[PDB]
């Protein structure tokens, strides 16, 4: 029963989930002013031309744009990666209000959302295998903003309608992830979590650093969503994301100077 309501949000997590106080918790402050350089860093491939999308679900918490990964056909390799890490879903996590939203902060700036991509790494088979690995996920972070309207979204934002409430799913063909992407591929990375229950130290952290701008307009038709399901007492999905843990032991790494 976790959520982001009064009584069972992000602070509660750890009674049920208690690695939500380990050592590699996600998401995290980016310090533009502590992450280095590291040339090390490769260039981020990001292959999304086969990607195919197949619905979309309201899951209670968010909603999952889901693809078929029975193939290599939306594939993340290069940047901080060895290896190839195929796409299975995206989702977000967005405010109540624009000045909050986002899970990463970028020198404590909050975003008014962030998109999260989640690949698995092929070299565990499924996505229930590699969860238990540390390298197991590797997942692309973009912020959002509220600015100009993002044309890729809007086939988004048109379905949600159908979605309204948790266990609604739609069909949801066809959609191209690459309508999502910045201009920009430079990005931070680092190791961590899964920012939901179970919590699980298993991903490979990339966020881009240049945002993208949605409309307000798109944001709102975000903020109609429910968290709960058809039929029961109106709670907007709103302010569906996890606070800044700490960082701990760990290093953040810029891909570009
Ligand atoms: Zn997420």
């Amino acid at each position: 029963h976790w959520g982001y309501g009064k009584h069972n949000g992000p602070e509660h997590w750890h009674k049920d989930f208690p690695i939500a106080k380990g050592e590699r918790q996600s998401p995290v402050d980016i310090d533009t002013h502590t992450a280095k350089y590291d040339p090390s860093l490769k260039p981020l491939s990001v292959s999304y031309d086969q990607a195919t999308s197949l619905r979309i679900l309201n899951n209670g918490h968010a909603f999952n744009v889901e693809f078929d990964d029975s193939q290599d056909k939306a594939v993340l390799k290069g940047g901080p990666l060895d290896g190839t890490y195929r796409l299975i879903q995206f989702h977000f996590h967005w405010g109540s209000l624009d000045g909050q939203g986002s899970e990463h902060t970028v020198d404590k700036k909050k975003y008014a959302a962030e998109l999260h991509l989640v690949h698995w790494n092929t070299k565990y088979g499924d996505f229930g295998k590699a969860v238990q690995q540390p390298d197991g996920l590797a997942v692309l972070g973009i912020f959002l903003k509220v600015g100009s309207a993002k044309p890729g979204l809007q086939k988004v934002v048109d379905v949600l309608d159908s979605i309204k409430t948790k266990g609604k799913s739609a069909d949801f063909t066809n959609f191209d992830p690459r309508g999502l992407l910045p201009e920009s591929l430079d990005y931070w990375t680092y190791p961590g979590s899964l920012t939901t229950p179970p919590l699980l130290e298993c991903v490979t952290w990339i966020v881009l650093k240049e945002p993208i701008s949605v409309s307000s307009e798109q944001v709102l038709k975000f903020r109609k969503l429910n968290f709960n399901g058809e039929g029961e007492p109106e709670e907007l999905m709103v302010d569906n994301w996890r606070p800044a843990q700490p960082l701990k032991n760990r290093q953040i790494k810029a891909s570009f100077k």
